[PDB]
């Protein structure tokens, strides 16, 4: 099996993430945990079982807490569709997620390719 080091995911992977973090508006919602009692909306947790945003993907690439890199796509996945799950199809949020998942599928195969 194919072993990963932390700093050659986090050199391969940091960049993309970077990607989305450019992405202004479309990345303001997503840069921060969402914040239910901020936010007005305590249903979230109802709907949303495994919380995910662009902040606590990055402290995991920081902390080694990926072995591979499916794992930090998975999480990036995980953030997309608990926002298209929970917000509704006309909101900004929902239509910045999908601003996001279109860069993310661009800036994430070049470096998938060179990572196997
Ligand atoms: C720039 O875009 C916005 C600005 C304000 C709002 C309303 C408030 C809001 N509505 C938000 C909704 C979410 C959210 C996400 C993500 N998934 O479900 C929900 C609900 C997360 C954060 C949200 N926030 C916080 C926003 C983005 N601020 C963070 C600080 O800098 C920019 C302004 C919504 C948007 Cl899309």
């Amino acid at each position: 099996k194919k072993i990963f080091k932390p700093e050659e995911l986090r050199q391969a992977l940091m960049p993309t993430l970077e990607a989305l973090y450019r992405q202004d508006p479309e990345s303001l919602p997503f840069r921060q945990p969402v914040d239910p009692q901020l936010l007005g909306i305590p249903d979230y947790f109802d709907i949303v079982k495994n919380p995910m945003d662009l902040s606590t993907i990055k402290r995991k690439l920081d902390t080694g807490q990926y072995q591979e890199p499916w794992q930090y796509v998975d999480d990036v996945w995980l953030m997309f569709n608990n926002a298209w799950l929970y917000n509704r199809k006309t909101s900004r949020v929902y239509k910045f997620c999908s601003k996001l998942a279109e860069v993310f599928e661009q800036e994430i195969d070049p470096v998938m390719q060179s990572l196997g």
